[PDB]
Parts: structure tokens; sequence; C-alpha cells
């Protein structure tokens, strides 16, 4: 039912979800997941 | 500028669905899945 961003808003988006989530005391297991999405983001990307 | 917890899950909501707007398989399913428990138990938690 939201809507379905460009590539350059969701990767602002994600940029916004990330300042989130790191304002807050952040364990490695978060970090690791903020970091794989990123990457799916881009590379599914790239690919598709 | 930090978001509110709301403006964090439609930032969130919009990534997902971008990135489900693609085929993904079981490995990228995974991943939404773990950082939308995060945002939700991290913010919970503290």
């Amino acid at each position: 039912h939201m809507p379905v961003p460009s590539f350059g808003e969701a990767m602002a988006y994600f940029a916004m979800v990330k300042r989130y989530l790191t304002s807050f005391p952040i364990d490695d297991r978060v970090q690791s997941h903020i970091l794989h999405l990123e990457h799916d983001l881009v590379h599914v990307t790239r690919k598709n």
C-alpha cells in the first residue's frame, strides 16, 4: 500500500533508516543486518 | 537529524516495497525480516 520508490529514492530512505538505527546503541548483529540489506539493495538492482 | 520511529518505519516500508518489486529469494527476504525486527525491538528495548 506504501509507494514503490525509484532506486535513488529507496537508497535515500535507507540512509534515513540507518540514521535512525545507529542513533541508538547498536550491537554488531544490527550493524551486520544494516550492511547486508544495503548490499542487497545495490546488488539486486545491479543484477536486475 | 534523526527520524522519529514513525518516519523510520515509513522509510523502511518504502525500502521494502522497492526490494519486493523484484523477484528476490529467501536470503534477501530474510535480510528484510531481520532489519524490520531490529527497527521495532531496538526501539522497544531502548
